[PDB]
């Protein structure tokens, strides 16, 4: 039903990503870290504009996670529930049924997110800021960064981090170049 490099793929974004406190579940919770987190990597006016867009949008991105893997509605999302859910995605994608909104909303904030700049390209000033800050170190926010940028003869605009992103959660072709946008397997 799902192969084991997009589970794998698919449990990092949970245990690197949302499981933010490190307890085998999401749950808001985890979302009010990562909130902390880039509030203050990117120094945002704690109650100001981007503070509150990023509280905002995590309350949407919760609340569509919630309403799409949480079998139980017991507010947590444990692993289970979570491949649960992508295995319906990635059918989706694949038999064309495009993901539901609030997919596009994370994906979109993890650009906003990269893209302090504005400039709608993620230098790579940009990316190893942003993931160095994860906790991956800089052998690969830089080893990736150039998988993800082809040298940097290709900029690196918000359709094509789509592409990328999409390729991350759902292709199996274990040499494609979107499977390094979280650094490298
Ligand atoms: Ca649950
Ligand atoms: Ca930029
Ligand atoms: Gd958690």
């Amino acid at each position: 039903q799902l192969s084991d490099f997009q589970r794998n793929k698919i449990l990092r974004v949970f245990n690197t990503f949302y499981d933010c406190n490190h307890d085998g579940v999401i749950e808001w919770d985890d979302f009010e870290l990562a909130i902390k987190k880039i509030c203050n990597l990117h120094s945002w006016p704690t109650d100001g504009k981007k503070h509150n867009e990023a509280r905002a949008t995590l309350k949407l991105i919760w609340d569509g996670l919630r309403k799409y893997a949480d079998e139980n509605e017991d507010e947590q999302v444990t692993k289970e529930e979570w491949l649960k859910m992508w295995a319906e995605c990635v059918k989706s994608v694949e038999k064309g049924e495009s993901l539901p909104e609030w997919l596009t909303k994370y994906m979109n904030f993890m650009f906003d997110v990269n893209d302090t700049s504005g400039d709608n390209i993620i230098d790579k000033h940009e990316y190893s800021t942003v993931y160095m800050s994860y906790g991956i170190p800089k052998s690969d926010c830089d080893a990736a960064f150039d998988t993800l940028s082809d040298g940097g003869k290709t900029m690196v605009t918000r359709e094509i981090f789509a592409r990328l992103w999409t390729e991350y959660f759902v292709s199996n072709d274990r040499g494609a170049k979107g499977n390094h946008l979280f650094g490298t397997l």
